[PDB]
């Protein structure tokens, strides 16, 4: 049946590092896991354009939309098929923390936009690490990402069947046990 | 005010040449000109990445869409803000023919997605260069014609349907005179 777990946050919260240790916990497990990431996991080059590229709020939205349509289609869904545990490295929740709560474009459209391009799937968790925009390990550029550390937050109290909050400040270890405690009923 | 005149039609249906036709004849009116395109009018970069191989037609559709949205924010409306006769070769409605009509994307989504930042623009006129599609797999092709063509049905006011084996000559002469009545 496969299981879709996503890890999402600032960057430099460690929700890379945590993916890769979820990854490893469940091949010690012995479960079938596939380890992805966003953006760039369906299409590599919007990653590549999006690293230099300005653009408009809509056309990043779209771009980062084409990727994750593809990524569905191509990564997600087929690895959910084989019965694989499918860990994406940031989701939908991203665009909706950055391009939503961050550059302002509204959330009913982001979701509209993403019912096709998703396919009605849905992470059975998500993993949000939390912390402050000044913590993160990699005055005024902080507003938008206080904006999307808020937006974040604003997403986990709005679904927390789905959403898992998480001290991004712990030690990577512990960060890691609480991943597999809230994981293991799951499994 | 501006206007907003668009072209559309298979590859090789005369669309650009009438597109650079018009361009120059309404500018020897000395209306002030735009002539643009799509794709790449946003993000030149898109083309590359409509290539690639296999491309769903969702992620196809997602793309157009993000140079669409780049054209239409830095391009269009600035160019009728500015009071031009803005034209562009191939807008929505080429989404529509293509990834609706040709590979079976639902039109109300795809032009939801459109429709952002957008703040109502429609194209005045639409000129619409009706090629058989033997002469642009030819399912597809078919399916993208007649799709073109139930758009215009659709919105028979906004589309002039031309017959594009015409001689280019009375096309441009058709095109000029629907709009004749949108000029003084
Ligand atoms: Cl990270
Ligand atoms: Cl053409
Ligand atoms: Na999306
Ligand atoms: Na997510
Ligand atoms: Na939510
Ligand atoms: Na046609």
């Amino acid at each position: 049946p496969g299981l879709f777990l996503t890890l999402e946050g600032l960057d430099g919260s460690g929700k890379t590092t945590q993916a890769r240790r979820l990854a490893a916990f469940l091949e010690a497990q012995g479960r079938p896991v596939l380890l992805t990431r966003e953006p760039g996991g369906g299409l590599p080059e919007v990653r590549s354009l999006l690293l230099t590229q300005e653009l408009s709020p809509e056309a990043e939205y779209l771009l980062f939309s084409a990727d994750r349509a593809e990524h569905v289609r191509k990564v997600i869904l087929p690895g959910l098929a084989a019965g694989k545990v499918v860990i994406s490295d940031r989701h939908l929740d991203s665009s909706l923390a950055y391009q939503g709560y961050g550059r302002g474009l509204p959330l009913p459209w982001l979701r509209e936009v993403a019912r096709e391009a998703t396919r009605g799937l849905k992470p059975r968790l998500t993993f949000l690490l939390d912390l402050p925009p000044e913590a993160a390990l990699r005055g005024l550029g902080l507003e938008f990402f206080r904006r999307v550390r808020e937006g974040y937050l604003a997403l986990a109290r709005a679904e927390p069947g789905r959403f898992v909050v998480l001290d991004a400040t712990l030690p990577e270890e512990e960060i890691a046990r609480a991943i597999q405690a809230h994981l293991r009923p799951l499994l």
